[PDB]
């Protein structure tokens, strides 16, 4: 059988380009080697995932590993299960979790892959809303930002699939909600499709203290950070006392031309605000309880979600470079095969 890949070619330096992945065509007979414990599957969907970046370059065990050059790019995806070395997964089950950037992968463990009950939605919202971008937006909104009613809430990268729950999030709670983008069509979206009660676009503001004071003008609550850089310098002074500051990604810090550096810690002290990382790998203890909340929501359209729908695996590159350089719409998924 023909198994078509992405292989990540080359270790990445600069800004990543199309060419540093290869797309070839291996062959399978779709058996799963002897002795394993882990399942073949035929992917479905593929996620790019903005901090897939991060892994474009060679590190030891340094960040949150590096790919392996002349390999498949891993990531996120939906597959469905062909063989298994595993008693807990069966052929035909639908899993969600790290698959390759291929037609058929062998996952050499399962302890990471769920199986997929609930099939009354979209399979590929198990790569956005319902796997890991949406349970990084409850983890870090409702166990992170300690939120209230009534209080103010400013997104970053506010139209990515952490940022549209999260903003949901909090206008489900009653919180005010503000969005950065970097487009029209995506500022529109937040406010729009998404309920945000304001968004602005971060490329065409001279000024992004005076875009954060036209929304804010008593300050931030709670700053849910996807991007750092000089939004989080234009944050910091804008911060209401005892305000929060989740820190779930950094994004603007893998370009080369973006400022390097926070130069406004000094207002942590000022406004006695609270800044704190976490990763949801900490936080999938409570997937079921986020399903049990977040599945009727979809049903009931109290929670949207928008895609950036790629159409085969020859377009998955220029999908994953163009997440990189923000020239997508929503969570960008790949359809490898609809089953």
């Amino acid at each position: 059988i023909s198994n078509k890949q992405v292989i990540l070619k080359d270790y990445v330096t600069g800004f990543p380009k199309e060419s540093d992945m290869q797309l070839t065509t291996a062959t399978t007979k779709l058996k799963l080697p002897e002795g394993s414990k882990g399942v073949l599957v035929k992917n479905l969907y593929l996620s790019c995932d903005p901090y897939m970046r991060s892994r474009m370059t060679k590190r030891e065990p340094g960040a949150s590993d590096s790919f392996d050059a002349g390999s498949p790019i891993v990531g996120y995806g939906v597959a469905k299960v062909l063989e298994s070395g595993d008693p807990k997964f069966k052929k035909g089950d639908l899993i969600w979790g790290m698959t390759g950037w291929e037609e058929y992968s062998v996952i050499t463990s399962t302890e990471s892959l769920f199986k997929i009950q609930h099939i009354d939605v979209p399979l590929s919202y198990y790569t956005g809303i319902l796997g890991m971008p949406g349970m990084t937006a409850y983890a870090g909104f409702y166990e992170i930002c300690n939120p209230k009613k009534g209080e103010t809430v400013f997104v970053s990268a506010a139209s990515g699939a952490v940022g549209q729950l999260v903003g949901q999030f909090a206008k489900l709670l009653g919180c005010y909600v503000v969005g950065s983008a970097g487009s029209k069509e995506k500022v529109d979206l937040l406010k729009n499709k998404f309920g945000f009660d304001k968004a602005f676009n971060y490329k065409e503001e001279p000024d992004l203290d005076a875009a954060l004071k036209r929304y804010f003008p008593e300050g931030i609550d709670i700053y849910f950070e996807n991007v750092g850089g000089k939004m989080l310098d234009a944050v910091l002074p804008n911060m209401r006392v005892h305000g929060r500051i989740a820190v779930c990604g950094l994004i603007s810090q893998y370009n080369i031309d973006e400022p390097e550096g926070c130069r406004n810690l000094m207002y942590l002290i000022i406004k006695q605000v609270r800044m704190q990382g976490f990763l949801v790998f900490s936080y999938y203890h409570l997937y079921e309880k986020f399903l049990e909340m977040v599945l009727p929501a979809i049903k009931e359209g109290k929670l949207t979600y928008v895609e950036d729908v790629v159409e085969g695996l020859e377009s998955a590159p220029a999908a994953l470079i163009g997440l990189y350089a923000g020239r997508n719409v929503g969570k960008q998924v790949v359809v490898v095969s609809r089953e």
